[PDB]
């Protein structure tokens, strides 16, 4: 199926981690297989991020991945010890450099779209957001985009790949009608 590409085109640590996201509260990775996809997908850009950051080792603090005792864990000893307000959901990175959370978005509609609408769910909360199409096209908060160019390349061309991958299989099409 999908779940097949899935299996081959993601790496078992992050293939594991979005089973088991899905096994928690009740969805089967076997029939969800479009959601299966974009969880992976998800995942790989958050890791990816936080791998692009010779002074500041470690530049960014990976929040998705974790469970929730270990998520709210890090984002609390993260505001006990820096000032920073507490958001009201777990966001994906905290960035060390800059001092404030990081919001992934990745979105098989139009950038400016998808943005305003995390924009409008954590409207309360000074959260940076960056959000990746897979056409090459982002969108980040006051325009900031926290990473080099170098880094961003990297990224965009990760998920331009897997769409041409899913293109291939004629998975695109499912997938590309199925978000949110
Ligand atoms: O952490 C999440 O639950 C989450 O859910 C949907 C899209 C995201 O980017 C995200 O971080
Ligand atoms: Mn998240
Ligand atoms: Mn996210």
């Amino acid at each position: 199926a999908m779940e097949d590409f899935v299996r081959q085109c993601f790496n078992p640590m992050i293939v594991e981690l979005a089973e088991k996201a899905m096994k928690e509260y009740g969805e089967d990775p076997k029939i969800e297989t479009n959601k299966f996809a974009a969880i992976c997908t998800h995942l790989e850009v958050c890791f990816m991020y936080s791998d692009f950051g010779a002074l500041l080792k470690h530049r960014f603090e990976i929040i998705e991945g974790r469970d929730r005792i270990m998520a709210w864990t890090v984002v609390n000893s993260i505001c006990n010890t820096t000032g920073v307000e507490k958001p009201k959901f777990l966001p994906d990175l905290y960035d060390y450099k800059e001092n404030r959370f990081i919001e992934i978005g990745v979105t098989r509609r139009e950038v400016h779209i998808y943005y305003l609408e995390k924009a409008n769910k954590i409207k309360s909360e000074k959260t940076h957001i960056h959000i990746f199409s897979f056409t090459g096209e982002e969108m980040a908060t006051k325009a900031d985009y926290t990473l080099d160019e170098e880094s961003r390349a990297r990224i965009k061309t990760r998920l331009f790949t897997i769409r041409q991958e899913m293109a291939s299989r004629s998975l695109w099409d499912s997938f590309r009608q199925s978000e949110r």
